[PDB]
């Protein structure tokens, strides 16, 4: 109650990065033939994990309520460092915490709900059919594959969709 | 295009019907039991069928394309005469053609798109999950199980989806 909505403008913002949308979008589906989602309609990938973590790849993916804090998930795996992956945190204009890629399956939607912290979105393979749907602002959105920073103030009231016959799959990175 | 995106206040309007919203429910669940959805996603039976039809409660629910005329589909079924759904049809202030029951599955939406004709909706089973989105007017609206009948600019670019856990229902009514 001490929060109140935002303002519908202050939904999202773009922060510009550069990424080339074919060399990302490759390098996660390599790295998804390694390391595969792991759940079913919202599907996720932990790329950073807690230092000294045994379960590196999925332990961040849990469901915020067993996340003892987003801030210790700092580590960007190893390996990622070689690959276009390495590349796209090295661009990062702060230091993210408990980055996941995040997908959404085809013709799933999700319920409309609020989350309790906002996140910064990479897009990675989408379609006209994958929407942010705010519903107490009433306002659509459409986050591209151009290779920019999109944050979503996901704790307004939404839902997102996918309509298309493949999977939209972002990137999504945490702050403190 | 000659016709061009309505103004957004036309997207919907609202006609009083009255309906029991109970009695309308239970009387579309037990004759669901009696007579299945077919297809997947978007789920469909049809109330009213073409003269002399041998496929009346299905005939209807054929994509466009393959439809002759909607105009066609006219005749309400006998077996509902005497049901509530009877009850509803009598109510209609217009003539009906090609009323079917439509469901959206738990956790699916369909893509984002256009149709040929609009529709007016009854809700029978929903929830806040349960959205249409207009992508070009950047709307969003939701459709109540309050027995009354919406008009829905489905010709408009958009999408529908249902987040919940249970599937959404209305019977839709196309007009001359």
């Amino acid at each position: 109650g001490r929060r109140k909505a935002c303002f519908v403008t202050a939904l999202t913002s773009r922060t510009e990065l550069d990424i080339d949308p074919d060399k990302l979008r490759e390098s996660v589906v390599e790295l998804l033939e390694r390391h595969p989602l792991v759940f079913e309609g919202t599907r996720q990938l932990a790329l950073q994990h807690r230092p000294e973590a045994t379960d590196p790849w999925y332990e961040g993916c849990q469901r915020q309520s067993l996340i003892s804090s987003d801030s210790d998930f700092t580590e960007v795996h190893g390996e990622l460092r070689d690959t276009y992956l390495g590349e796209v945190f090295d661009r990062l204009p702060f230091k993210p915490i408990r980055t996941r890629i995040m997908a959404l399956d085809p013709k799933y939607c999700y319920s409309v709900h609020r989350d309790l912290t906002p996140r910064y979105h990479l897009a990675v393979t989408t379609s006209e059919h994958a929407r942010f749907v705010f519903i107490e602002h009433d306002k659509v959105l459409h986050i591209p594959a151009d290779g920019d920073l999109y944050y979503v103030d996901t704790r307004q009231l939404h839902s997102a969709f996918n309509g298309g016959d493949d999977m939209a799959i972002h990137i999504v990175f945490g702050t403190d």
